[PDB]
């Protein structure tokens, strides 16, 4: 059959699939005292998509559409646009437009508008809070609270690019974002739709494997953590590759050119996540030039090594 | 003999800009002959080798780290830079100028970030780098930042440009900015740019290269917002991973419409790593938004392609 493969990047060389920054770490924890879900950077080794999920590293929690002011407050409504300009289509079976944020949490960016006729060009400091009520992607809706009052024109193309999150100061520290809650993709009281399954450990001493990076703290006492099931880059690849899983889990060693041994090794299931063998917490120390390799595919089984 | 060489099997929609990070919109071919075609971003043989600033992240391009110090009475900022993993910047090594760094002329603006590693504060203003300006000497590892404030970023505390759009003067003519196909002074003036991935151009008759396009976003004023580059992020991505051994000076590429089945064009995919096909004039082209690029043979210096109309 065709032969499965993970890319060989470093954790440093790759991206994370879930804010478009890159990845910084690997971290292991315990995931039952909170529910993961993500929508972004899921993929079946075999290179299907699921929830949210897309390709481009860059149009992850970003937004196209256009705008209408909101008498008397800084606040604007964007009309959703699918990635190519398209309209959104919210009978799509997709828990949200693709590369919607798939976290609670204020995001802050800027706002970008070019103006068709004379080309005219501005842009504002702005953030979307994805727990507010206003928040309702899945609908082609969302909105955004801004620098100004009256400079954004109706009917012209209107870009979010994100930047970094933020946090009230006054208030307790790291309490926002919350990395492991789902948005109200459709606004209060209505359900979240076709998402991406959860995930958990389904073996007796193992944790999940969270590829790691600390999103940018634009104020506040932001918590940065931001931890995805798969590198964006391994999305990318397997979704090109397209080849068959032939076992329950896919057996990969970490490996150290430095030196050429083995590092530890962890379980890539299918459905697209990573399990490593420990028990607590523990930020991975790993050689710098480090890699994952393929190695071979074992069942549900398989005992790992332990990883230290 | 050896690994066989391809083309990943992504739309132009699909794919990312190589030279600023923003998806790739349109496919673009003119004349290259009345400016200079020599980006430092987006540079890759099809056998894998990574030329002038060109690195891997497509998320990585035109950023900046490092950490800042004030311009006392001014709301610039001057920002000493680090290596992407927040190591130390060496200027010795062998490279135009740090990976990554903006490969045009103009006024990129966007978003300091600093984080205060004792309390884990964060604040974060709106800033603009001219690539242009005699500060901008990014391969001396300095960089220069004009800004919101003037106060509050701290010394020695870890900060991240994260860039957003161009920008230009709306008083002065339009369009007249940024440059995209002028290189900056890498190493300030007085110094001649150094290790640059080589100029390119057609060599055959009736050819012109073939632009990967996307639009930048303007921040303000009337800037120049086309940005073209000669490899798709993911195409340089993919040739480093491949590192499949070019057997011939040029890889003739179709580019297929699958509902249908027909090929659309055919390009020359040039192992130095820059495409181009048979037209002469401006064009747009017009294209199956699902159609994608398919590597057929290798073929010589001298195969005649087919007009792509």
């Amino acid at each position: 059959t065709k032969p499965f493969t993970v890319p060989i990047l470093t954790v440093e060389e790759m991206t994370n699939s879930r804010f478009p920054i890159p990845l910084e770490k690997l971290f292991t924890g315990p995931s039952s005292a909170f529910v993961v879900q993500p929508q972004n950077g899921r993929c079946t080794t075999d290179g299907a998509l699921l929830g949210t999920t897309q390709l481009s590293p860059v149009d992850i929690c970003t937004f196209r559409g256009d705008v209408t002011h909101i008498a008397g407050t800084q606040n604007y409504t964007m009309n959703l646009a699918s990635q190519n300009w398209n309209n959104y289509d919210p009978t799509e079976e997709i828990p949200a437009p693709l590369g919607t944020p798939d976290f609670v949490g204020k995001i802050q960016g800027v706002l970008t508008q070019t103006t068709r006729r004379d080309g005219s060009t501005r842009g504002h400091k702005a953030t979307v809070s994805t727990g507010s009520v206003h928040f309702t992607p899945k609908l082609g809706s969302v909105q955004f609270s801004t620098d100004t009052s009256n400079d954004f024109e109706t009917g012209q193309n209107t870009r979010f690019t994100p930047v970094g999150v933020v946090q009230d100061g006054s208030t307790t520290h790291q309490n926002e974002p919350q990395q492991w809650v789902l948005p109200d993709y459709s606004g209060r009281d209505s359900h979240n739709v076709h998402l991406a399954p959860a995930v958990a450990p389904t073996f007796p001493g193992e944790q999940l494997l969270f590829f790691r990076s600390t999103m940018p703290g634009c104020s506040g006492y932001p918590n940065m953590n931001l931890d995805c099931l798969l590198p964006q880059e391994w999305v990318q690849h397997f979704y090109q590759e397209s080849a068959p899983a032939q076992s329950d889990v896919a057996l990969l060693r970490f490996v150290n050119p430095d030196t050429g041994r083995v590092l530890f090794e962890c379980k890539l299931h299918k459905s697209g996540y990573v399990t490593v063998a420990h028990t607590g917490q523990h930020d991975l120390v790993i050689p710098p030039n480090g890699y994952f390799r393929f190695d071979s595919w074992v069942n549900q089984f398989y005992t790992l090594a332990p990883m230290g």
